[PDB]
């Protein structure tokens, strides 16, 4: 249920139908108190990215990450 | 003409006009015979991502990354 499970053991993901990785990072809240914050996980469909975030990492397959 | 150049020093882009980080994770070449490969460095814009990567990493930003 995430996308690291055999090599380094360091899963993290959720796909509750396809599997599909999803990071996200940009400003959470304020986005001028904290900086920019990341997160991760799984979600329903990688959407089209976008110009506007500080960095999205997408792999859209499972274990496919090491 | 990268992505960091202050704090590690670890730039490796060259926006030739916008600054726009992106990399590549898929096979190359026989895609059955080495494995999947790796690759980075800076292009025109961003595309809108695909399922059918590795791994895509785009920051659409410069000194976005750390």
């Amino acid at each position: 249920r995430t996308c690291l499970i055999s090599p380094s053991s360091t899963p993290q993901t959720c796909p509750n139908g396809q599997d599909i990785c999803f990071l996200k990072a940009q400003c959470d809240k304020f986005c001028s108190i904290r900086g920019p914050v990341i997160e991760q996980g799984c979600v329903a469909t990688c959407p089209q990215f976008r110009s506007n975030y500080r960095s999205l990492l997408c792999c859209t397959t499972d274990n496919c990450n090491h």
